[PDB]
């Protein structure tokens, strides 16, 4: 049958000391609540209803592309209260799945063996099971089923032994959902309506309760503040790190790796340490990227290397290609085919023609270079002080001597040269030679300040 | 009552294989001793007497500045000798602590428990619980009291199952140090004359001692050699990043952060893997650190962002300012509110005004520089061959175009311009524009090596 | 008596997704298989036997200097069918090691000990105890020896809770090899030829198998897939970095550390935060190398202080010369001693004599630098377009004003001096000052555009 979510994120979050409420706070480059949505979604979610209150305004400016039903909690009296908020919406023979917005790593899987545990009118609950289950609820199992929910301050001697416990994930109908809903009351120390209930409340309408296991731990555990959040983190990065792994990606030190979006790769790609990946990157066959790289959404095609502590964004890198080290790409840099660039170069929003070669203390920016040109070290592509940013042209076959500042806009044909220390302002021509008449004073028997 | 301290801190530390004494070498930037002598001084201690002896003019020389009494022990006969070098100077009446300089990581939460729990002309001994205690001295508690002290060697079967165990720190008044110090004898196998020996004293004299527990093994834990000194380093830099993220730090991956020194912060403050922080640091609200970052004594203001793979020491950078990436901030530079520093740029002891922006390839050096500038890429602040290094001052408004070479001492005024590829030698006036004249030679039909 | 090994490294190793052979892939900079063969080579082997099969041609190109028996086994039909393949090759009077080439990490040390407790016309035998030892054969144990290796699906109730567990490393004679090999059959679920089968065989013979358990777990595992491969390069980091600093080197973290290639070091070295040492490196008394660090074959002078993010290559650096931060040395860079390398600064193939300084935004290329040199900020050695790359000489006491061209061939002599923003095509005489002459255009009243 069909399936809706509910997820809960109104906290504000008081031990993250943060102006940001408690969901938004990212998890590999992305907020908490946000890895809980897409995991509703590919889960099959219909619908996937937000509870929200706390930085209302926050959550819809960061996620204001999501497609949720955009649920606002006025007062936080509860989890049952939460879940009730978005109850009026609940078809009554779809299942709905209550998740938590600070729980992100709970997995497609897990929730596929809930969903189908399900008995027809009743619960499946999520449980895990802790070496120290001390503080949380304590499952009752009678027969196959749970007949309660014992809190620790109610277990008795043998109850406090029992190492599985309540995470609060539950999957049930709509129509059960609205009916037990209404009939959570808040007669508790906390004076809050409990979603824990339904559970009880199962039980006093002869409906089943069946239990289904998490094989992690670490998948139902919530952040409450920024160190737990570390913690989160460090798992995920460490189990993405490994998937690659067993993919076949050579990551030289898994904790020393951070992927912060996703990575499409070929076959034989080596990752040295520390190095991160953030939104969408595609690694060809045999590309390696050395120790301290950075590539945020860059196409890198097969056979390139990159050295040491280069940074790339927003970029493209044909095959057989040589970059850094300590290079940089800016948004809209477009390098062909066994192209070179080298320490201490920078180029933004150009395109480099196959072969051509850019290898010290530049800066290329706003400019299309064709093919097999040479461009030389302290070379400057630089603008006028006026208003908008022009673009150099530069043909095929270009000999760019060193230090030259190429003046915007400008164009150079195929097959120029120019010698060292020049400023172009106007057009070269094919074939042109552009040499700078310097005029030097030599003074002989100069001596130094020793 | 009062209390003073004493440190024991004269070994050489062969094991280090090192021309430095035992306790010089660091953890988190500073030597193991002097961890302890901060420690003993916010514990309020009156006096702090330092034991030593091997490398004692490197001693001299590295703590120089530190309150405490120089007692040099000529030979290394033992604790109990140790101690007694600086019983001379106990008063009768206050309260004497025993630490150990190559035990850096005992907390003032601890010793205040310790110096609690010492009863009146009796003794409070720490101990430690071991999972394996072998080698070690047991403690035996008839009742609460600690009646003995059984080491390895002369325990049976049943002490040896005891996991307590004697960590050597200790608290007692002046006057028992000074009397039971002169019975403390060295007949045993190593001819030494043990602290240890202290707790059958007391016991002699039917004086109480009281054991108090550490909660933390670490705390107690030495360094004979650096690969011991290691695993304390990254104790240190764990409980470090826990504190901050505890506080409201993100701090991404906390076994990938450095803290050497003091971090003063805002609220959320994010900084990414490897970074290292060093000397006094201040960042305000929201900076967010890149990767790589090395920040060496430096205040940050509100919103900045350091992108990674900058190095900034000795510096001051105003809010709503990016730097980096590959920024190198050296001591004196001075950035204001809203300016930008870019890739593969080195600013040295100068002042870079509001809204100025210097963002490639560029050197500038004892400078000052207004408000609003565009410094272009390629830019350099040089001076004569000859003695001092003279300064260059830029007004407000100013544009110097890429690859321009200032020659100190020079002044540009408001609102100049300078053209690319320019030598500045003499001053530029207020609404100068300043351009190059150079002279090329065009060779039509020059065909390149093909 | 004398030795011979045999390596098995003829798997395809399926689950790495390589076009590589399994044993080739990396641990540590070297290949799985190339590990093996040095413990061999250094456990005194006489001969070593290469079963290699799958990427035949890569394995020849790759390991074309090793000293082995190229073996090429055409079937894989199991593991004594490999070693039998080397069995026409064994003396009959000396030992036999059989080793795997995808488990790297066996010591010498170990496998000396399995030799010393091979007993005459016998069988030693490595195992190893595991707490999960659920898959592999056990180890049975009639008083001292060893008469069996009961797999697990033939194991009854208690011989399943033996930790003891085979390695399948193993000792014998020559002869023995020849005699037992030649009767394994391979009437089993899997239909191979199993090595294990000479155990029983040695006792059909009424020869004794001796057991020899391995100290660490981790030197007796196998790699399958990146992920396994991946474990061991951090045990075997791990391991390195404890050597040293047990040797006296101050590793910060030595989770942050990689060495790939050999280190000689001196005394109270500091190595910092994320540093790679590749091939061979020398590191003399009190170097200091800062965080982000790459030196691959490079000797290091005593006294030098290496600068955060530095890469250096095939290099050499006199004693107390300061490199970094952000410099890179490329191939036959040579620095003298009290050198000065700044930020940005590249030094290719070139020799820089004592004291002189190369400190921002240059390169420096197929150069030789005399001593006392001041090389300017921006400074380039460049060439024609042309052939070759030709040579830069700077004699002794030379200044190189900043954003200088030094265009080869060309000759700076003793105590010249070369102003800002000059180009040098012609040779430069001793003690000769060379000014550039600019023309520039001032306008006053320009205004810019607010
Ligand atoms: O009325 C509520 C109660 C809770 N929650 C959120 O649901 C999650 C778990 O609720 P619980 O009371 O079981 O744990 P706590 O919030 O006390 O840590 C947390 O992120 C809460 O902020 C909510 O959105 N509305
Ligand atoms: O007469 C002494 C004996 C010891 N110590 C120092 O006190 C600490 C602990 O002394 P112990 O003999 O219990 O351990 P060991 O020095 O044998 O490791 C070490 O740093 C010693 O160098 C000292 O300063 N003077
Ligand atoms: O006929 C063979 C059988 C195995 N091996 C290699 O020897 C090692 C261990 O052999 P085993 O069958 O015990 O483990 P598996 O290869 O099944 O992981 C592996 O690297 C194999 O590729 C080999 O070279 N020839």
């Amino acid at each position: 049958k069909a399936l809706s979510a509910v997820i809960l994120a109104a906290g504000k979050g008081t031990r993250m000391y943060s102006d940001l409420p408690k969901v938004l706070h990212t998890i590999a480059g992305k907020p908490m609540v946000k890895h809980v949505i897409d995991t509703a979604h590919q889960l099959g979610s219909e619908n996937i209803h937000l509870i929200y209150g706390h930085g209302g305004d926050l959550m819809r400016t960061h996620l204001a592309n999501e497609q949720v039903n955009w649920v606002l909690q006025t007062e936080q009296l509860g989890t049952a209260h939460a879940v009730q908020q978005a109850a009026p919406f609940f078809k009554d023979n779809e299942n709905i799945v209550v998740l938590y917005g600070d729980a992100p790593l709970i997995t497609k899987e897990t929730l596929e063996k809930l969903i189908e545990a399900k008995p027809e009118n009743g619960i499946a609950l999520l449980t895990v099971n802790l070496d120290n289950p001390t503080g949380y609820g304590r499952i009752i199992r009678e027969n196959g089923n749970v007949v309660a929910i014992v809190e620790q301050k109610d277990a008795n001697a043998e109850q406090l032994n029992i190492k599985e416990v309540n995470t609060g994930v539950m999957v049930s109908d709509g129509a059960s959902f609205k009916k037990w809903l209404a009939r959570v009351g808040n007669n508790n120390a906390q004076g809050e309506y409990y979603l824990t209930d339904l559970i009880a409340l199962a039980n006093q309408d002869n409906c089943q309760v069946v239990a289904v296991q998490a094989t992690d731990v670490m998948e139902v555990e919530g952040a409450n503040n920024r160190l737990q959040l570390a913690a989160l983190e460090r798992y995920f990065q460490n189990k993405q790190a490994s998937k690659l792994l067993l993919e076949g990606v050579m990551i030289y030190d898994p904790a020393r790796f951070d992927l912060r979006g996703t990575l499409e790769h070929g076959k034989d790609v080596e990752i040295d340490v520390n190095v991160i990946i953030e939104g969408n990157v595609k690694l060809g066959d045999r590309v390696k990227i050395g120790t301290g790289c950075v590539l945020k959404n860059v196409v890198i095609g097969n056979d390139v290397e990159i050295k040491p502590y280069s940074v790339l964004e927003d970029s493209i890198v044909g095959e057989k290609a040589a970059i850094g080290p300590f290079s940089r790409l800016r948004p809209g840099a477009e390098l062909a085919a066994e192209t070179h660039v080298g320490n201490f170069v920078e180029i933004k929003k150009s395109t480099v023609g196959k072969g051509s070669k850019v290898n010290h203390l530049t800066y290329v920016g706003d400019s299309e270079i064709g093919s097999n040109c040479n461009i030389g070290a302290g070379v400057i592509t630089c603008n006028y002080d006026g208003a908008n940013k022009f673009k150099t042209i530069i043909g095929d076959d270009v000999f760019v001597g060193s230090d030259t500042q190429l003046v915007a806009p400008v164009k150079v044909a195929n097959g120029a040269t120019i010698g060292a220390g020049t400023t172009i302002t106007r057009d070269v021509g094919e074939n042109e030679l552009v040499i700078t008449r310097v005029a030097q004073r030599h003074i002989q028997g100069w001596q130094r300040p020793i």
